[PDB]
Parts: structure tokens; sequence; C-alpha cells
């Protein structure tokens, strides 16, 4: 049977980056129905994202600036960790790349070569975004130059992507789901049933619909693995705060005693929250930490969130596809909501069906599995990879059974220096050194390529990478002023 | 232990030929100012004028190294090498060309043979190999280098001459040659190590780390530690091969011969003034006289050298890192030379050491270097098995064996990917790109049941539009390429030898 008709159930970030990108590339054959109810808004959440974003917005055609303006959106160039490693011990995760690497080995091996022989500054300093971090600067550079992605108001975001769907011919239906039906013989999704009895026919049905999963999970009954015995998180509260100058270029993210708070800049609001387990501390606590820390007062009344760590065992069931909450969830810690959502549907663009067949659904399924299970391990290795004794919470942390696949890498760092990216890994090698490092992991050797330079040699070349570093930096204005001429958003009323 | 014990500064070679002569080249050029790098061969060990082809690996080795191309191809009597003509192993008279490069043009949601697909259920699409550069600079046997990397190349080369060339590099960097037969092996009492070499005369040559490039003897790495091998020959009925140079009887073509015939195929190789010859076959299904027939039947001019006669057996040795001791090259694993991957297999081996090359060794290094061994040499089994299964011919018992088998999962689910949707995929390192799938696929005659619906939103004239634009621009990039020889003659030249020695009819 051809798939003419795609349904998505459920709108808000998921459902709307689904309509974007399907109907873009294949609105003017396919008919695309989205039911979502007006009573579900997002509005005034301010949400961070990471570079695969900037080619989600290439590959639909979608004008930068005129996304961010219209979604209160500034740029992003990394995550400033704090307290992690241990109280009062910061770093930052940018994206980018640190120094230069030989082909034998990274730039990390020569870097530490130095450090011991005390010709080297910290090892943020040999990359620009992380400079760019600390110093609030921001410009497009030529040549993809400059890395980055943005911090939106995804209640926005949803808002401008549903503009742009109905552009393409993207029916909305207002409503609730009442019933999903399936085929008697084959165990196919065939329809949903309206809360006004109204029934929705389709050939494939993507399920946007939040946390309940109500298509892939509790019609078709795919359950999802629990990732609790690494991640304890689970919990969350949020709220706006008031500007109080202007908008740093990284994403905060400050671990506190049983959880941790997140910072993201809008151009005009703040967005704070924070991240906690409810097996060790609760809401009240939580909320007393979360006021003392912000700055400037608070916009709105705290929205409460409760979660689990966690996959769908399979994301693609017979003729049904989850994104979204109802394929998994993990904490915004490294800012990837939004890219596991864009990652489902870009998988699906390229494996789209003529007709659905078992071998595509099991090359998408293994490949969701293989590019989860990654993000996953390096989520863990945060808690994990920690000083802190401090509370039962860190000691737990520290003192847990970790994945292999997770161990294997900390490890090859911890001996020899070494990390390796495979595939469609999301994070890069310079990710995995700059947390490793920066959450302390020492390498016991480095490699003997970087032993051929005398110290005079190999301080130049390191003072070469910083000089090129700042030159650069200083070409950057202050992000506010970028971001006045390049995609102003109006003030919020 | 004692620590300091443990730093690595002595590397023994154990055996020459391409294996260690590769690995002496890489390792003295990278670190031979800190190394003490010895390499034991005997010369009574190795086979002159053995001709072989490469991948484009090859020639990121060379980059890596500082080795001129011209240079290297003059000194090794080289050719330029496009891409592989299988003939008749779809069906008899069934013939295909496997390139390099890329057919066409991608879009971001599906590959370009998605759009040719639609055109041809829409009668609108030439052959696939039509939208091929390189397929077709080897059907029309023409190459010079494009700008930017613009064509995608190996070599056709003599090994011999090509590890000679690599000895006197590496004596270049400080590589010690001790020449001699190994004639026992030293272990550590208590760790189980390699201590030393002992040769047939008393000569004792200790090290820290020891690469095995001993070949089928896998003096170290089987012989000596014990790694057994893993038995592809469920999969691979080859064991067997016969080997013959002959004179060359027109212009060197671009490209690699493969030809299937009942039990087994041939190779022919183009060098600079001669060409190499064989025929890969299974001793269960044939005899030596029987295919010693069939090669001189295919023959082309006069034989220059007695025919060899070889075995060898489908396999990966279980660890190829096992405590001090790396296998490379035969000692390491193999596979018959139907997609040219036996220099690469040892290229990979060597520059996979150089990035985790120890300080001193570890097991989680050596596991992650066994680890991507494993899998890399895997992906290049299932393709190809990919050429024995994918097969229409039912002519003989080895044929339908070979449609008939059981194969790896692996293999089975990429099939059916392509059969059902004309999908494939590319996984980190694996060799074999989206293009080389698509192409053997296709050729082989495995027939998608759908394609990408993306290519069913264009109509008949913007879809033939589409073709034809890309067909045009390798036609026009085409004529712009010389014929091989005369590229060649100034681009790398090599001196004819003087004494060649046909034999009479």
């Amino acid at each position: 049977r051809l798939v003419r008709r795609v349904v998505i159930a459920g709108g808000g970030t998921a459902g709307w980056m689904a309509a974007a990108a399907l109907s873009k590339l294949l609105g003017r054959q396919l008919q695309i129905t989205l039911v979502e109810s007006d009573e579900i808004g997002t509005v005034g959440v301010g949400e961070a994202t990471i570079p695969s974003l900037v080619t989600f917005h290439r590959l639909l055609e979608i004008d930068e600036a005129q996304f961010m303006a219209a979604t209160q959106a500034t740029f992003k160039v990394g995550i400033a960790f704090e307290h992690w490693r241990d109280v009062d011990r910061h770093y930052i995760h940018s994206f980018g790349h640190t120094g230069t690497d030989h082909w034998s080995a990274g730039f990390q091996h020569f870097w530490l070569k130095a450090h011991a022989r005390g010709v080297a500054r910290d090892f943020g300093d040999y990359c620009l975004e992380l400079r760019a971090a600390q110093e609030g600067r921001f410009a497009h550079l030529p040549n993809g130059g400059m890395n980055y992605a943005y911090h939106l108001d995804a209640g926005l975001y949803a808002r401008f992507l549903r503009r742009f769907s109905e552009g393409f011919g993207v029916q909305r239906i207002e409503g609730r789901i009442g019933s999903v039906q399936t085929d008697a013989h084959s165990g196919d999704i065939a329809a949903l049933v309206l809360d006004d009895g109204t029934r929705i026919e389709g050939d494939l049905f993507l399920d946007c619909t939040g946390f309940r999963a109500l298509l892939i999970g509790q019609t078709l009954g795919v359950g999802s693995e629990d990732w609790s015995r690494w991640l304890f998180a689970d919990s969350a509260l949020a709220v706006q705060t008031e500007s109080v100058g202007a908008p740093v270029t990284f994403t905060r993210a400050r671990a506190d005693r049983a959880g941790w708070m997140w910072r993201i800049p809008l151009q005009h609001r703040v967005g704070n929250g924070i991240v906690y387990s409810s097996r060790y501390t609760d809401q009240d606590s939580a909320a007393q930490v979360l006021e003392h820390n912000l700055q400037g007062r608070a916009l709105t009344t705290p929205r409460a969130l409760r979660f689990t760590p966690n996959q769908r065992h399979r994301v693609w069931e017979k003729n049904c596809v989850a994104l979204g909450l109802a394929s998994g969830f993990l904490e915004p810690i490294e800012s990837t909501n939004i890219h596991l959502i864009q990652r489902g549907i870009v998988r699906l663009l390229q494996t789209f069906p003529q007709v659905i067949d078992p071998v595509d659904i099991a090359e998408y399924n293994r490949q969701a599995a293989e590019e989860i299970a990654h993000i996953r391990d390096f989520v863990i290795l945060h808690y994990h990879a920690t000083d802190r004794r401090d509370t039962a919470f860190w000691r737990d942390c520290a003192s847990m059974e970790i994945p292999d696949s997770l161990r294997h890498r900390m490890e090859l760092f911890r001996q020899s220096g070494r990390v390796f990216h495979q595939g469609n890994e999301l994070f890069a090698e310079n990710s995995w050194i700059q947390v490793m490092l920066g959450q302390g992991i020492v390498p016991r050797h480095h490699h003997p390529v970087a032993d051929l330079m005398g110290d005079a040699e190999l301080s130049q070349f390191l003072e070469g990478i910083r000089q090129r570093v700042e030159a650069t930096l200083a070409r950057l204005p202050p992000h506010a002023e970028f971001l006045r001429r390049y995609c102003p958003a109006p003030a919020p009323p």
C-alpha cells in the first residue's frame, strides 16, 4: 500500500518540525495532517540547541535571521559547566576544534606534553568558540569558520514552523485524540478518532503525543528502556526572568547538591530551570535553590516537569514513527532534545517509504538505537566523572556501575589520551576531550609523536595557535551588537 | 614489574616484502628519531615479478609518508587504475564495471540511484555506468589527474619493486636490516611477551614491540603466541591460485579485469611493460590441471614467467594485536584479491598502529585496536561474499552452491535493503562506499522493487533533463582526458626491462 497520507499526532516542536520538513520535501504529493490541542502551549520556554539545527534550516531553506527574529533567539557557542568536577571547579564545553591535529595524533597530545613542560595555557585558550563564550562575542566567519547554534523560544519556534508548514499545504486539525484504531489483520494503525467523532485515516502516523506515547506505546505496545540506574534526575522546575545585561553566548549548566541549573539567554528574557532527582530532594527545596540562583526577578510562576531517562525499544513500529518524548528522553545537559527530534525526521525523510517494509524499519531502528546510546553515555559521563563526594547524590553518581561502552572510552583516555569518533555519533573528539579533561580525567601517557618537538618548538607551535585565536576573536563584535544588526527581535509585550 | 622497562623503544619487524617494508617505511618516517627499528628478512624468501592492483587509500598513504607519486610509479612499473571490470559474474556474458568515484548526483534526501531507478521505470535512463566519469575512463582507456581530486584512482604496481622502493626509503630513516632466518622466538617467562628473535646463526635480536610480517608462516602471532583464526570457508570457497606474467599486446587499460569462470575467476592487471594474470579457484570444485587450462585459454601474449601455484584460505586472526605483537598482512588474515584489498589491509594495520602507538603497551589500547580491525575486515569480507552470492548463475555446482549458501546476517540485511527499496548506507570507516554497494548490487542483478518517492516528484522531461545534464558533463570531462599510455609516457615513464623471456607458443 502506497504511503500517500501522513497523520502527525501532536504539535509542539516535535510535530511541527516534522510537518515542516515533510511538507517542504514531499508536500506536493503527500497529504499531511497534524492534530494538536490549543490547550497545550510552550511559548516563553527558552531552549538551547546544537549545530545540527543550522543544517536542518539549510535543508528546509529557512532564513536564519528571520527565524531568529521570530523566536527571540540568540547565538550559542558552548555550555559553561560549573561545579561538576568539584565545587568551584569550572570549564567550558564549546563547539569547534582545539588547536591543530597531526594525522597520527590529535592536538590534545601536544597540549598534554606542553602542559607537562609548563609551556601551555589552559586547554580552552586554543579554541576560538570557547574564547567567544568567555568574551561574549559573536559573528559569522567565512567558510563556516565559526561553529554555533541557538538559544530560542521553543513555543515561538513551533509557531514559526506551523506558518512554514501551512504554507506547504499541511492541514491542521485542532482537537484531542479520543481513540487510536488498528487494522485487524496487520496490526497497523488505521486512523485516529478525534474528540468530536471524526475519523482521520492515514498510511503513516508520527507519534508526537509526548511522554505517554499514545500511538507507539499505548496502542502498538512498544515498551521503553528505563535508564534510571545510571541517570537519577526525574524532575524539573522552569521559570523565566527579566534580562539583567547583554546576552552571553553560552548556556550555563551549574551543578548543585542533587541536580543542576540551566540558564539560557533570549533577546529580551532569560530561561532558567533546575533539574533534580526526587529520590534525593523534593520540589520545595529545588524551588528554593533555583530562586537563590536567579538573577533578576521571576516573570512567571515556575512550571513543573516530571520525566524518566528512557528510550523507546523501537522508534518505528509497523506504520508508526515516534519523535520527541514518545521516542525517549534525556535531560537537557547537552542540549540534545531538538537534535534528537531532527535526527528522527531527517532519517525518516532519507528512508521515506513508497511502501512500508520491515527491512527499512529495521535499519531505521538500528541507527536510532546506536545514536541514542552514544548520547546517553555522554550524559552519564557528566555525572560519573566527578571528584564530588559532598552529598549522597554525588557519591552515588561516582560509585555507580556504568555502561561498558562508556567505561571503555574513559579508560582509553585515562591510559593514553586517545579519543575516537564513530559513524554518526553526535559528540566529536573535541567534546570528549574537553569534558573529560574538564571533569578531571588525566591521561597517564600521551602520544609519542608529541615528544619529537623540543620545548621551544612546542611552545612556539601552541603560541602561534593562541595568537591566531586571539586575532580572530578581536574581530568579533559584542553579541548584543551583532544581534541588533542581524536579527533584532521585537520586544515582548 | 619495572615501569621504565615498559617503555617501547625498540621495534622488531619479522619479515620483509610488502608488509614488512610498508611497516618499516611508515614507522621510521614518523618515529625513527625515537625508536630503534630493525627488520629481519631472508633473501631466500620472496617472489620476483608479482603484479598487484591497489585502491585509493594508497594515494593517501604516500601523502602521509611524503612519497612522490611519479617517482614511486616509475620505480614500480606502475599504471593507473580507475575500476574493476567484472565479467561473467551476474551471468554468463553479462558484465559490468565497479569503478571508483560516484555515479550521478545525489539529493540530500536520496542517492542518485533513486532518480536513476525512476528514470529506468519511465524508460528515460541510459546504462547506470554512463553517469560515472571513472567508469567511462575505464571503458575508453583514458586518464589524467583532475583539479581538486576530480578523478578518483589507484595503481597497478609491481609488488616486489614496491617493497624494494620502500626498503630504500626506510633505510634512509635509519631502519637496520638484518638478513637471515629466524630459528627460534624467545618469550618472557612471566608475561608470555615476545622477548627476542634468534636467527639461524645465533644472532639474538631483542625488542619491545614486534610486528609479525612473516606471512602464512605467522611465526610470532601464530606459532609462538597461538592466536587462532576465524574460518570463513563456509562462505568463500577459493583456496588456490595460479599466476603468470605475459607480454603486453597493446596499450595498458585503466582497469583490473576480474573474469569469472566455472569454479573461480581470473585477474588481468596491466603494468607499463607486461601484464599480470592469475586464476583464483577452489580445490573442492576443480583441480590444478583444469585451472591451468582455463588460464592458458584466456591468456593474451606469450608467457614471460613459468606459472606459480599459490594456496590460501579466507580468514581473520582472532586478535591482530596480542601482548607485544601486532600482525600485519597475511599473518593477520586473508581475503582473495577480487576487490584489490591486500595492500590496503596492510596500510590500515600500520596507520591504525601509528595512531595508537604505545609509549607503554596497555590492554585498553590493544582491545580498541583489535575491535577496529575486526569491524573493518568483517565489512570487507561481506563485500567479497556479495560477489559470489549475488548471481543469476546456476550453470555449475560451484555457482549453485554460491547462490544457495547461508550468508552472514550483516550481508543479508544490506542485500534486502537494496532489493526492497534501493537503499544503501555507509557506516563508520567501512571501506566500501555507497557507490560500490550500488554498482555491484545493480551490476550483479539485484533489482530494487521500489525507489525513494522523492523521485516521483519529477516528470519525464525534468527527469530526462537531469540525467542528460549529468551525462553531458561526464562526456565533456572525459573528452579532456588523454589516452592512458600518453599520460604515463609524460608523467611517470618506467624503463622497459631489457631482456624479458617470452616462451615460444
